């Protein structure tokens, strides 16, 4: 079978670098339909990694109508247990500055429409999402920004993540609030993506890189000609040198996470009591 | 007809007690499909109430597909004119101990996809919930905690519950947001059931059972193989004794509660501008 | 073809006026079903308006199932680049007291269940909503109050409105919330309004009307017999007074609106890349 222990969640292209062999393309199928895109699976220095386009190829969905569900499903029955998931984000604070990333260990889930567990319907979980983004991997991404040595900006950890509904931009009063309810980054993507892979038993943990000052900030500016263009062009390519870095870290370093043994102690309905529809459903995900 | 004043909403076996006589099932079909199970029936000391397991028999719902107006309506069409709520909840505060029990006096609704009325689709009506939890019966409770005289913990008034969609716990970020906001303790099922119980003129109040501190406070504690069940079970059998006490004062004190008249200035549509469709899908909350 | 610039969203009978002439109506198909009910047209001083009831005819629908997506894609195959929204509104504030009007320029959208967008399935944008309502035209409303020499109240601008998902009033603690993140008055039309009138590319701003406090002060008072019909009466004759003036203003001066080319930097998927059925979909609101 073809198979990877990691995978990254983004762009695309995230994938395209000549450091990356062998790339190849896979059609999953899950009981939840299909993921955004074939995932791509390739090595960095002899290590699998599966990369997935979240918006798909083209960037063809908006936020509310990606299938995370299918996503997650798809990188679990691959043996994923570790998912970088990289973002745009709109800052909320001063110090995050366009061309920056993020780390964040908090998130707060402000989404409204998605469809946020696997559970329901025949089966009854209740995961806690408490540290939401694996620490060990969360410093493994402040290590691997380290040794990817980027030219611009810097790398800020311990924050927190204000996912929205979208797709449009906040108001300066929502901006405003999420700054009194302490968020420091805005975006719409990794919820309930992270609700998702810890139901999973996946290790997850955010790359967030700051695109602009949210309007807290008014300005019209880093969305131009000659400049949301290279922005989001140098953040694309820092990226992907973070992410090589971040890779062989978790490689050599395969830490243990709490992620991992996430659903043993929060399923509440016994595999035996499931019909056999749910457990053919969440066959992926049980023990 | 069968026929109850009074009903309890819980988990199964609130009503497995002895003194609960003439213990009877009755399969109540609504507009809405079916409440969450067979509402039970029996008698406390000659006094009918109705018992209904909000998660179905062996917890099979997650919270976010309870049948919430299945379930009030066909506590209506019993002509039950007060409901107990019973239900566990995560503390947001450090007074507010595992093993205690909260008579909340007010609720934020973050519930998100959940139909949190019964009208629409050719009737308008606008109930207000500026005071969601009937303050006679929640006056009753805390008389009935006294009288149950409970071993452990205390009861505490004038609360804030916030409910969420679930079925995942908290962030410690969304769990410091909600203090921020001033809510006390969090639950994912008492919301939409307060606004639909409003809609259908019933005095509804909660009793809840706190369970753990909510991630405010790190703990992975009260979480264990000699604790959340002895915790669990002595909630359990706690707030059995306390609905018993709350049952008797209730049946002899018949306190005039402002729910019994909530839709007669809310009507929004009169009656006989409705469809047949509408009248006969709302004509056990109608006059 | 039936063409106006300007249209009014609210009650019946905001166009029920001996000044509106030639009272005519229009039944428009769109992608999204039909708008909420015939939209009417009429002039007023020679200038052509479309008033469209939010509600239905006799108030029939709930915020939260109004087609917010046809009413506007109507409004735009009219060649409408204006619109005044006018709605009923409760006061989180002290200073704004019932008959007075508020002109607010920022919003936060707390509804849940309503389709928020025109886009997705086939096609991506993002637009701005950081002001999300047109300073231009709310400029010319604070004018246009004054313009109409209103008897009772005041008319307060520079307000932050709270948009409910309903159709219940707050509990207390909500409105106690909404205050502390500092929102001045509540409603529960005005979302996803706005935000698809952005994407329409018309120009947006609402004229609020505070019809009693919001339960942060209890009262049970201006819902009364002698009451919340002369209330709700005055507000409304009030309103077609400023909306009259707005329209003269509206009219003679033409603003240009940021909204007018909100699409045009807000797209991310080309319309080349549109499929027929997504373009189809889309046309009134593309270039």
């Amino acid at each position: 079978k073809n198979a990877a222990d990691i995978a990254i969640i983004g762009g695309s292209g995230l994938y395209q670098m000549q450091a990356l062999t062998n790339k190849r393309s896979v059609k999953i199928e899950t009981p939840y339909g299909e993921p955004s895109d074939d995932i791509v699976l390739g090595e960095l220095n002899g290590v699998t990694v599966a990369f997935l386009t979240r918006h798909g190829q083209g960037h063809r969905l908006t936020p509310s109508e990606v299938p995370y569900r299918a996503n997650i499903y798809a990188l679990k029955t691959l043996g994923v247990r570790y998912i970088v998931s990289v973002s745009a984000v709109g800052s909320l604070q001063e110090t995050l500055k366009p061309l920056d990333m993020v780390i964040p260990d908090q998130m707060i889930d402000m989404t409204k429409q998605r469809v946020s567990t696997f559970f329901g319907d025949g089966a009854v979980a209740h995961v806690s999402m408490a540290d939401p983004l694996c620490p060990e991997v969360a410093d493994i991404l402040i290590r691997a920004y380290d040794n990817a040595d980027i030219a611009d900006g810097q790398c800020h950890a311990k924050a927190t993540y204000v996912c929205i509904e979208g797709p449009q931009f906040s108001t300066r009063a929502e901006s405003h609030w999420y700054r009194q309810m302490q968020a420091d980054i805005i975006g719409m993507t990794n919820m309930p993506e992270a609700k998702l892979a810890r139901e999973a038993s996946i290790a997850y943990a955010t790359l967030a890189l700051v695109t602009d000052f949210d309007c807290w900030h008014p300005n019209e500016q880093a969305v131009s000609a000659d400049y949301a263009i290279q922005n989001l062009m140098k953040n694309a390519d820092n990226a992907q040198q973070v992410i090589k870095q971040a890779v062989a870290l978790i490689a050599s370093e395969q830490p243990k996470s709490i992620a991992h043994t996430a659903l043993t102690q929060a399923l509440v309905t016994p595999v035996e009591a499931m019909s056999a529809e749910t457990k053919t459903r969440l066959a992926a995900l049980l023990p």
